[PDB]
C-alpha cells in the first residue's frame, strides 16, 4: 500500500579521514550549523596540505537534519570546473559532521564588492573596479554557468550573493544554497514554490515559475548590473510586488552611472524580452573572449575538450 520514504546517506570515495581535518577560523553559521576555515590532508592533487572550507553539523542536531544535509551537499559531487567551488571531502563518520569545500577566502561576490564601496570616512580609497577587471568577473561567471548548463543543470538562482572570489580574485558559482539566508530580503514569497528571487528573475519566470538557462541569463545581466553598482538592490525603491508588475510588462534596469558601454550592452542582449532572443553563456564568452586574461584558456570550461 505504500513506497517507503526514508532517506540516507551512503558513505563513498569522497569520505575523508577526521584526523587529516583541523579547524581554526570561524567564516559564519549556516542553516545547517557553524562553517570554519581549516586545513585538510591528501585533498588535492600535489599537495600536501590545502586550505579549506568546513561545513559543521554539531552533535546537538537530529539525525534526519544531518542526513538531509549530507545529501544537499552531495549535489556539488558531480561537478569539476574551475569556476565552480570545489567540494573536497566529506566526513560523515562520527560527529561533528563536517563537509570539506574549496575556501573562496574573499567571500560571497555581493559582501566583496559591497567591501569596494567608499568608507564613510574620507579615507584614499580604491577606485571602483576597472572595465577589464569586471569582464574577468562576468567570463568566469559565465565559464561556471556554460559548465553548469553542458552538465544538463538550471541554477535558478544566479545572483552576486550565489558566487565566490578567491584568494587571487577569480570568481566561481558558488556552493549551492549557501547566503540564500543570509541575504533574506533578496526573496519574496507569494505563494507555492516559496521564497523567490523575484529581483533576478526573468519575465516568463514571474509569470509562471519555470526556469530555464535562458532565465539564468536574464539573471547573468543582473550580475553584471550588480558588479557595475557594487551590489545596490535592483530596482531599489520598488517594493516586491511593483518588481513583478514592473518586469513583466516590459520594463529594465537603467544603466549605472559610469558603466562602461561594453558592460550595459552585454545588459541589454541578456535582458531581452523574448528567452529566444537572448545570447547563450557560450555565446556572450565568445564575445568577450579577447578581453579575458591568458590563463582563461588553460583553465576554463569554454576552451576545454569537454566544450562540444
Ligand atoms: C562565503 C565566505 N565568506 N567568508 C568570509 C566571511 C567573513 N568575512 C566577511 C567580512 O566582511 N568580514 C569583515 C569578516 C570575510 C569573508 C569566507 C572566507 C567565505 N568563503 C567560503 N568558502 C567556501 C564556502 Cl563553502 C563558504 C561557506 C559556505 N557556507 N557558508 C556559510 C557562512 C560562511 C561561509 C560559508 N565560504
Amino acid at each position: 500500500s505504500y513506497f517507503s520514504a526514508a532517506d540516507v546517506y551512503v558513505p563513498d570515495e569522497w569520505e575523508v579521514a577526521r584526523e587529516k581535518i583541523t579547524m581554526s577560523r570561524e567564516l559564519g553559521q549556516g542553516s545547517f550549523g557553524m562553517v570554519y576555515e581549516g586545513v585538510a590532508k591528501g585533498v588535492v592533487k600535489d599537495e600536501p596540505e590545502t586550505r579549506v572550507a568546513i561545513k559543521t553539523v554539531n552533535e546537538a542536531a537530529s539525525m534526519r537534519e544531518r542526513i538531509e544535509f549530507l545529501n544537499e551537499a552531495s549535489v556539488m559531487k558531480e561537478f569539476n570546473c574551475h569556476h565552480v567551488v570545489r567540494l573536497l571531502g566529506v566526513v560523515s563518520q562520527g560527529q561533528p559532521t563536517l563537509v570539506i569545500m574549496e575556501l573562496m577566502t574573499r567571500g560571497d561576490l555581493k559582501s566583496y564588492l559591497r567591501s569596494l564601496r567608499p568608507e564613510m570616512e574620507n579615507n584614499p580609497v580604491l577606485a571602483p573596479p576597472s572595465l577589464s577587471k569586471m569582464i574577468q568577473m562576468a567570463g568566469e561567471i559565465a565559464d561556471g554557468m556554460a559548465y553548469l548548463n553542458a552538465n544538463k543543470f538550471v541554477h535558478r538562482d544566479l545572483a552576486a550573493r550565489n558566487c565566490m572570489v578567491a584568494e587571487d580574485f577569480t570568481v566561481k558559482i558558488g556552493d549551492f544554497g549557501m547566503t540564500r539566508a543570509i541575504y533574506e530580503t533578496d526573496y519574496y514569497r507569494k505563494g507555492g514554490k516559496g521564497l523567490l528571487p523575484v529581483r533576478w528573475m526573468s519575465p516568463e519566470s514571474l509569470k509562471d515559475g519555470v526556469f530555464t538557462t535562458y532565465s539564468d541569463v536574464w539573471s547573468f545581466g543582473v550580475v553584471l548590473w550588480e558588479i557595475a553598482t557594487l551590489a545596490e538592490e535592483p530596482y531599489q525603491g520598488l517594493s516586491n510586488e511593483q518588481v513583478l508588475r514592473f518586469v513583466m510588462e516590459g520594463g529594465l534596469l537603467d544603466k549605472p552611472d559610469n558603466c562602461p558601454d561594453m558592460l550595459f550592452e552585454l545588459m541589454r542582449m541578456c535582458w531581452q524580452y523574448n528567452p529566444k532572443m537572448r545570447p547563450s553563456f557560450l555565446e556572450i564568452i565568445s564575445s568577450i573572449k579577447e578581453e579575458m586574461e591568458p590563463g582563461f584558456r588553460e583553465v576554463s570550461f569554454y576552451y576545454s575538450e569537454e566544450n562540444k
